């Protein structure tokens, strides 16, 4: 692909410090500001079941690939524009690989 | 996405009639001339166990969802100089889209 993988332990402490604060990841983890992320890779946006989301993120309709992820992830605003994902983005390949290797295992 | 839902009915009689003849999809089905494509949503190109794919499949290192897979189908040898896949692919979106809905699910 375009994503190389990192570690999931550095991915791990990324989710806590710059994800948790909205979204959980967990099978029957709630939603949140945002919504739980279990299950995500392979599915379209906006798709979680009793979440509210955005006309914008449903439309966009994005099929959510290590690949996909990491674009949004660099700037969600400038990849979905009208998306309510109120976080500004990981600049970094680096810590967007590490994040990703993670969310990949946890997610599943 | 840019891959949206077709007829899996449609789709079904499209792969026996332009795949069946080097591939399976059944789990626990065998690799022919090309690899049994049993789980292939989501994983990279070129990771079969068993199966001897060209330098150019594992290198090129896809991740396949329904919209990669799209890309691929049309033109094999333009997205992936090098292949051994000797398609000459399948030029209408609609059967593209039928394809891979039926993909989709067999796979799975
Ligand atoms: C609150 C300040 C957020 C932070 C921090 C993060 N996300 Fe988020 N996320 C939030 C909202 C409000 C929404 C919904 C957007 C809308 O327009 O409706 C999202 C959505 C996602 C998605 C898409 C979910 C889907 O399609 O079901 C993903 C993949 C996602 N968020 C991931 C994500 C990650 C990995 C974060 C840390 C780097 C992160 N978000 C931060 C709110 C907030
Ligand atoms: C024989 C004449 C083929 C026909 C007809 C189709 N495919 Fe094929 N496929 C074939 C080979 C020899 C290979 C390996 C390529 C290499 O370079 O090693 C492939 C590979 C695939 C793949 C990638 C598999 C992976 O990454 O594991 C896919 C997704 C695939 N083939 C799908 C596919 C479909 C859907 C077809 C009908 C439209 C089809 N192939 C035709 C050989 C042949």
């Amino acid at each position: 692909t375009e994503f190389k993988a990192g570690s999931a332990k550095k991915g791990a402490t990324l989710f806590k410090t710059r994800c948790l604060q909205c979204h959980t990841v967990e099978k029957g983890g709630p939603h949140k500001v945002g919504p739980n992320l279990h299950g995500i890779f392979g599915a379209h946006s906006g798709q979680a079941e009793g979440y509210s989301y955005t006309d914008a993120i449903i439309k966009k309709n994005v099929l959510w690939d290590e690949n996909n992820m990491s674009e949004y992830l660099t700037n969600p605003k400038k990849y979905i524009p009208g998306t309510k994902m109120a976080s500004g983005g990981l600049k970094k390949e680096k810590d967007r690989n590490d994040l990703i290797t993670y969310l990949k295992k946890a997610a599943e």
